[PDB]
């Protein structure tokens, strides 16, 4: 036949070429499957070994059992996973010393089997296979795209065994070996390696970034994957802020191997993409304010989707923070209560308060009993409403604002059994208390002033949402101030 006379000849490239152009008739596949019983001499007997190997698990129009049973030898049962189970591929750098012309970023194809694990290019140690299998607990078919010596592969096939998604594959790289129980063995030539994966527009993972499997599944197969958005008030202390966000974050077991330059890596972050800055604000001003909403909006939808890499909504858990309490209720508005979250008060460090990954409703569940606040109202139609829970007692010029707009009810909320700062701990029940207050009491039209931690107002936002008729004075050192936005606004729908 004609490849039979291409084999004859030697004509590898030939044969590749004419695989990866889909045009083969059937009285050709037989000749084709031959090709990936022979030896690995050189790199263009590997390479059409691999256009072999794809062309039949994406045009599976070419994929036969007796070829696969009757060329390869291969049982029943891992011929038929050959062509059910999903491949992935996955890219891992090679540096060669004496030529580094041939250095290369490669692809490693994988399929996971039942019971068998082998390879069909002849180079590859069947041990360092083995390897790999027991400490994934997985058995595989591996293929490579290129000859190449060492097994510092083994990290990219590793991922390539545990990444329940591709899409985290496509823009990340391996170099790294691995042993039985699953550690990350060093490798060689880090720096070369960087550089040709960056040339191929990829980022390399390396054994300093991870350490052993159970590290790198929790960044390919993640069940609460944390992400960082915090506001801050001083661009000077962007970068020291996310590692004190990063600090708290791995004092929480479930995330003991968070790493800022590690989320940055597999999931394509910066770090703009988890802070928002605002030097000053000037509450008065709707469009600067309009401003900085949108900003949020943008930025918490990334840190949501990730570009498709995660499906699931529900595996990411956003740890959030801000710096001034007015803007964080209109943060919690946007926000919405039904995205997996941890709320941080910043004292000194940042300190986990809200813990919303459980129950995301739980700031919005009523008691019938007040444990935490104490309320004093007297309810009418224009309604002022004043939360009392910092060292500020805003009381006073509540009530004078009150009768300066011509309010005729009062809603008072301040701290049970407490003056002043609250302590630090689990605050859901404080807001959710705060929320009982304001839903059984709101009237038809409401005015608010608080004096509470950021944290507080944030959590309050996403209890309330964009339904209550609240128009929001800002304390401007020594006056209120109205904000130019309702918290009923169109606008502030959350999109989330």
């Amino acid at each position: 036949g004609h490849i039979k006379q291409l084999l004859k000849n030697k004509r590898f490239e030939v044969i590749k070429a004419l695989v990866e152009s889909k045009k083969i008739k059937q009285e050709w596949l037989e000749d084709l499957y031959s090709i990936l019983l022979k030896q690995d001499t050189d790199v263009e007997i590997t390479q059409a070994k691999y256009e072999i190997i794809k062309l039949l698990l994406t045009e599976k129009k070419y994929l036969n059992f007796e070829l696969l049973t009757k060329t390869l030898n291969l049982d029943q049962q891992t011929a038929i996973e050959i062509m059910r189970n999903p491949f992935k591929e996955v890219y891992f750098p090679t540096y060669n010393i004496e030529n580094p012309e041939e250095s290369r970023l490669n692809k490693a194809l994988i399929i996971p089997l039942s019971n068998q694990t082998f390879t069909l290019n002849t180079f590859v140690n069947s041990q360092d296979l083995e390897t790999i299998k027991e400490a994934t607990n997985k058995n595989f078919f591996v293929i490579f795209d290129n000859i190449f010596s060492g097994k510092s592969y083994q990290l990219a096939v590793a991922a390539g065994l545990i990444a329940k998604e591709k899409e985290i594959l496509d823009n990340v790289a391996f170099t790294g070996e691995v042993s039985s129980n699953g550690f990350i063995i060093p490798v060689n030539h880090l720096e070369e390696k960087k550089e040709i994966t960056e040339k191929a527009k990829k980022v390399l993972i390396t054994p300093e970034d991870i350490e052993n499997l159970e590290e790198l599944s929790f960044w390919l197969n993640p069940e609460h994957l944390p992400v960082i958005f915090i506001h801050i008030n001083k661009p000077e202390l962007a970068l020291q802020s996310l590692k004190q966000m990063e600090d708290a974050i791995k004092k929480d077991e479930r995330f003991k191997y968070f790493k800022l330059e590690n989320l940055k890596k597999f999931y394509r972050l910066e770090d703009q993409d988890m802070y928002l800055i605002t030097p000053s604000v000037d509450f008065s001003n709707r469009e600067e304010l309009i401003k900085i909403l949108n900003e949020f909006r943008e930025k918490v939808s990334k840190l949501l989707t990730l570009e498709g890499v995660i499906k699931d909504h529900n595996k990411v858990v956003l740890n959030i923070s801000a710096g001034i309490s007015t803007l964080a209720l209109y943060f919690g508005v946007i926000l919405g209560n039904r995205q997996a979250s941890i709320i941080y008060h910043y004292q000194k460090e940042y300190h986990k308060v809200i813990d919303l990954t459980d129950n995301p409703r739980k700031i919005k569940e009523k008691k019938s009993e007040f444990e935490k606040i104490s309320v004093n109202k007297n309810i009418q139609d224009p309604l002022m409403i004043i939360i009392y829970l910092a060292s500020h007692n805003p009381i006073e010029k509540g009530l004078e604002l009150k009768e300066k707009l011509r309010a005729k009810g009062e809603l008072i909320i301040q701290s049970k059994e407490h003056q002043g700062n609250l302590e630090i701990g689990d605050w859901s029940d404080i807001v959710s208390e705060i929320y009982t207050a304001i839903d059984d009491n709101k009237q038809k039209e409401n005015y608010m002033v608080f004096s509470a931690p950021v944290a507080i107002m944030l959590a309050l936002g996403m209890a309330l949402g964009y339904f209550l008729p609240i128009k929001v004075f800002h304390y401007n050192r020594d006056e209120y101030i109205e904000v130019p936005i309702k918290l009923n606004e169109e606008i502030l729908r959350s999109p989330f």
